[PDB]
């Protein structure tokens, strides 16, 4: 139970965001019917070199619609920390032929968008 | 026991077949004699979102020649959800120098094919 | 917790220096506001001596968080990219060696290090 | 304790060996002075699936001269399993401040060769 995918992480003030159309990471072993589904923002307070209380930069997390955390969600769902994504031609079908990775059996793949796609405003990788 | 490679998702009616030749995933650690092996059906039901239970789309996992659940079946032999693949140059021999992987000390590889690959329909690489 | 990227290593006895400008490590997962730090000088020892080893920090993480940018202070040098803020990376942090592994030390094709310094 | 580097795999039966001159993986956060060292065979033996012994492919890892298994050897000594390297303007010094990579501190640096350069017969990555 982990993103098939490397995260995107927010340096900036706003939430993710991507036009229709865009955001849903590239993955060449799946179809055009599977290119669907949500970002989930994950947040981390740890200790610090000082010993202080820090909080990082929060995390975006891909998983496909109907795997993951918000598994029981349909397409569109309004939900804080939840942002949706989908490519012309997928299928508002759950992807649990995909479902979720095994930290154990496989490795994140980089998460990597389509050329002409740009990270929007305030996300590195 | 598992394949060194990601699997191959059979999304349409289709088996997996390849013409003779073609098929064998790239892995830049193995010679010319390593690119030989079989592709294996496995196949998985779970509850739907209907509370009623259904077959996922098969996945085929490669193995070499001589390594994993078929070690002992001989290049070419007929077994349902058993389909063989050969580069030329390949050596019909077991290639127990590569064998299979141990999901505990390895990640899988991507399995990737090369460009222009004749995949059948509901298959992607 | 450790510095997020590999040490340059003090093969000379020039000490590490870069001008204005130069110097930030890159880190694709890192805004322009971000590039600005310290590298800490870090030695090690029949009896050894073996060369210094110099790690980056951002401003506000690691030994020397308390530290404000230009602060001078022996085995601490400062760089900064132009275009970046003079606020704590707390939002970066220092790396736990349990969860990551160091990024390679890289900087800019063109970037002027001291002799007996490479990256 | 571990080599810096990722290993050579040997899929022939020749040992590796390099030209005077080459076969020092690029690290670029190393001095001149500093390439020199050896590769060192390590071998693994398996039981597969089938009950029966595997020989893996022997892999061959750098070490940095006077670091790792063999810190004790002069450049040159002749020793089965130890094969030498060096770039021309490499000192004849042990390279005590590189010592070898802590698995839990730093991943292995893929080896890689100057552009050109082709494995020696038999060696795969
Ligand atoms: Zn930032
Ligand atoms: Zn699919
Ligand atoms: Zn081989
Ligand atoms: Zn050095």
């Amino acid at each position: 139970t982990a993103s098939w995918f490397t995260a995107l992480t927010q340096h900036g003030k706003e939430d993710l965001k991507f036009p229709r159309g865009q955001g849903v990471p590239i993955n060449t072993n799946s179809s055009p019917d599977d290119q669907i589904g949500y970002y989930r923002r994950a947040t981390r307070r740890i200790r610090g070199g000082d010993g202080k209380m820090k909080d990082l930069s929060p995390r975006w997390y891909f998983y496909y619609l109907g795997t993951g955390p918000e598994a029981g969600l349909p397409y569109g769902a309004n939900k804080d920390g939840i942002i949706w994504v989908a490519t012309e031609g997928a299928l508002n079908t759950p992807k649990d032929h995909i479902g979720t990775r095994n930290p154990a059996n496989n490795a994140a793949i980089v998460l990597q968008l389509p050329q002409g796609t740009t990270l929007p405003k305030g996300f590195y990788a």
